[PDB]
DNA sequence: ATTATGACGCT
DNA sequence: AGCGTCAT
């Protein structure tokens, strides 16, 4: 009743760039704009592996993880941009730098949590309160929400997409009580107005388009963002949750896309998020653990409390390379040469990071995979990172892994290594 | 022969 | 610590 929390205390948005690496390449090369195109890494093996796909190319069935040679079978006119290669490996610097451009703009509007290279959460609770004060009971015009969808509308008693969007928006605005500064639906709407402004600023100042979700927590905001892509934003209200969740496969909710989600489905014999409401909190904790059970109990009701953490910079800086099949490293010289290549890229990134961000990494983590192991990482060891020097880092990395060598011969390496990974961690202010 | 990342949970 | 899960 009156004491039942409804998880409507915050306004949270998730902003996510559309086909990000493709946009970065299209900005740089106008010949790729408005074309089916994709970004690929490496080229020798099957034309390279696709890592990003324009919406025009998606229409042909082109997807991430596809080999470009195979993508060309679906889309003969597909255009390709290659990830830069430095020191024998893919170098993602251009995309990281583009990400900083966007994150810096978002940070003008509110505190952000960097969630990935091209997405960030925003806690808009305070900004909304402020904007509500300026508005002073004044209604919100549809003109302020030119790219916003209201999930679940229109409903009740045009055949074009944009017509539908406007009908839903009108029904929503018609029902708003702008007289109540504490109305959660009103707070969400003002949140959406701010996100329109943020998205406009990103596009004006970078050229990049994005989508966004606006809701009361991170999980719903993330789910919302994907409902209308590309170049649109979606508002998911508390009230929209029962219908939305009633046919929402469990795997669509962030964190349920893997083994836990599969177990929820198997153990409970359900398919959709909404079906979770029929279990008690203790029942859910019994199957999935205290933490997961409480989380599920609240989440299936649209409630989640994970905060938007104030963190704009990555917490680790890493460099990794696979050596698949016949390329696996089988000699000590090979292993040392590649550790050096990685260490050199890492040094470059670390030095730039120290200058830009006034911090220093203090731990170096070294990870490898051995041929045969189904696991992505086979072994992880740490050592001290006391100097930003690639030769030292690579020597140190070799020292911590060298005993993994089964080979009786000093010069040979067995079993061959199929992955090397160096990661700088544990930053301290400097 | 997906690859290159990056955050967080468990013990 | 070192490993696993989940994600982009
Ligand atoms: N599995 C991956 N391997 C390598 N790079 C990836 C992978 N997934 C995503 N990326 C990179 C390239 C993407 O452009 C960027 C952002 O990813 P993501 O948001 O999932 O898709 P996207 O921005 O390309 O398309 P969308 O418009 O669907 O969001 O990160
Ligand atoms: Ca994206
Ligand atoms: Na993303």
């Amino acid at each position: 009743g009156p004491h039942m929390a409804t998880g409507q205390d915050r306004v949270v948005a998730l902003v996510d760039m559309d086909c990000f690496f493709v946009q970065v390449e299209q900005r740089q090369n106008p010949h790729l704009r408005n074309k089916p195109c994709a970004v690929v890494q490496y080229k020798s093996w099957k034309g390279g592996g696709i890592i990003a796909v324009s919406y025009e190319a998606r229409a042909f069935g082109v997807t991430r993880s596809m080999w470009a040679d195979d993508a060309k079978k679906l889309c003969p006119d597909l255009l390709l941009a290659q990830v830069r290669e430095s020191r024998g490996k893919a170098n993602l610097t251009k995309y990281r730098e583009a990400s900083v451009e966007v994150m810096e703009i978002m940070s003008r509007f509110a505190v952000i949590e960097r969630a990935s290279i091209d997405e960030a959460y925003v806690d808009l609770t305070s900004a909304v309160q402020e904007r509500l004060q300026k508005l002073q009971g004044q209604p919100i015009s549809a003109d302020l929400l030119p790219s916003t969808y209201i999930e679940g509308l229109p409903q009740g008693p045009t055949v074009q997409k944009e017509g539908m969007r406007k009908q839903g928006l009108f029904q929503w605005l018609d029902s708003l009580q702008i007289d109540n500064l504490t109305s959660p639906d009103l707070q969400l709407t003002v949140g959406a107005v701010i996100v329109e402004e943020m998205r406009a600023a990103i596009e004006r100042e970078t050229g990049f388009q994005c989508s966004a979700g606006i809701s009361h927590n991170k999980v719903l905001a993330k789910l919302a963002c994907g409902l209308n892509k590309p170049n649109r934003q979606t508002l998911v209200s508390h009230g929209s949750v029962p219908q939305l969740f009633s046919q929402m496969p469990i795997r669509k909710i962030r964190s349920l896309g893997g083994k836990l989600g599969a177990s929820v489905i198997e153990i409970l014999g359900i398919e959709y998020m909404g079906e979770l409401t029929q279990f008690t909190e203790s029942q859910l904790q019994s199957h999935f653990g205290e933490k997961n059970g409480s989380w599920l109990y609240a989440m299936c009701r649209g409630i989640e409390h994970d905060p938007v953490k104030p963190r704009q910079l990555p917490k680790t800086i890493g460099c990794s390379k696979n050596f698949p099949g016949k390329t696996a490293l089988a000699t000590r010289e090979q292993v040392q040469w590649w550790l050096l290549q990685l260490a050199q890229e890492l040094e470059e990134r670390l030095t730039k990071d120290r200058n830009d961000n006034d911090r220093v990494a203090t731990q170096l983590v070294v990870s490898i995979r051995v041929q045969g192991d189904k696991r992505l990482s086979s072994l992880r060891r740490c050592c001290a990172l006391t100097r930003y020097d690639a030769h030292k880092m690579s020597h140190d990395a070799f020292t911590v892994i060298k005993n993994c060598n089964t080979s009786g011969i000093q010069t040979e390496w067995s079993p061959p290594l199929t992955m090397l990974f160096l990661c700088a961690t544990k930053f301290s202010a400097s």
